[PDB]
């Protein structure tokens, strides 16, 4: 991470591996996707998320002008897309990712087709915590692949992405332990 | 789960697989462990933690009690002990836990000696968003099992725990992928 002063694992590598998501913010000409490790699900009903997001991000700018972002979910087959979305800034990116972008049913910011999941999702609070704005959403709408979600729980062989490390990505195991 | 009026697939479930914690809590004989899908990490500086709480959980009044709580990272190993702090309720269940509780740097509610990680925090927020509520802690100390993060990254072989469907779990692929 930029701007450790003190050298050695960051705290917050403790948490990991992660799972890692595409936010993806604006809309039109405007339209704008990260990569982000740090979202969670905060209310089962309704269904509430939310994302920490930098001020310094343009999702954060285009979050605050639009109160609305789509949560896509990434697998392993388009990690140089999730790459370039975590490391290249703004709208202008896009044009460097195999990702097609398509409407959403509910909110104006796109869903990407190439997704195992679109989750749509309206603004409904924003907190300063420290150096990042926690930005919790209503979910309006989401969207899936099938086969990603098949008998109501992730099929593990669709390659849910996680972080482990800065440029390191793993995913799952496909043996489920079974805990009764 | 419980209070799904409409069966199908509840919306969260688009998130999983998530990383499964321990949340440990009060002290001396209030002393209590819960298991949470539901944590993220909200600031890298200063280190800040987040964590979606039922009130309905004896982990929600400890917490709100003693204002600190404990992330402790499980195994897969402990995956028994994990279990029955997802399915028991309050201080009693401890006596049927393999886990050993030791002392804390900082807070005053208990680290678990098994746990890859130990996260301590202490409450700066609560939020009520929907069913459940947020509590947002600064991080003021931790401990970590050197093997699991051996040169400042987790060590996949020590198998960090996952959650798929209710009483599935995984650990991740020790195959990494690299973005660049
Ligand atoms: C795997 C990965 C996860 C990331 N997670 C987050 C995150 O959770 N929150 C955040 O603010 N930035 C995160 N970042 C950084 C942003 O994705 C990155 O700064 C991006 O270039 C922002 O682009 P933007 O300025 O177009 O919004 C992450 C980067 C990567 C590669
Ligand atoms: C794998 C797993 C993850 C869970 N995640 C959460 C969570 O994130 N938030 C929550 O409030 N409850 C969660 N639960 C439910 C609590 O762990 C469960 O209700 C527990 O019995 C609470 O015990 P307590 O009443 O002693 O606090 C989870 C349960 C399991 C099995």
């Amino acid at each position: 991470h930029e701007n450790l002063y003190f050298q050695g694992m960051e705290g917050y590598r403790l948490l990991y591996p992660m799972r890692t998501y595409l936010i993806v913010s604006g809309h039109g000409e405007e339209t704008n996707v990260m990569a982000a490790d740090w979202v969670t699900v905060v209310s089962f009903d309704p269904f509430i998320v939310g994302v920490a997001v930098a001020p310094k991000r343009t999702t954060h700018k285009l979050i605050k002008k639009y109160g609305e972002f789509v949560i896509s979910v990434p697998s392993l087959d388009v990690l140089r897309d999730v790459w370039i979305a975590g490391t290249k800034k703004g709208p202008s990116k896009l044009k460097e990712m195999s990702v097609t972008l398509i409407p959403s049913k509910k909110v104006k910011v796109p869903s990407i087709e190439e997704a195992l999941a679109n989750i749509e999702c309206r603004v409904i609070d924003a907190r300063s915590y420290g150096d990042h704005t926690f930005f919790v959403g209503e979910v309006v709408g989401y969207t899936y692949k099938d086969y990603a979600f098949e008998k109501g729980k992730p099929n593990l062989k669709a390659k849910f992405l996680a972080h482990v490390s800065w440029s390191e990505f793993v995913t799952f195991s496909e043996k489920v332990h079974k805990a009764e």
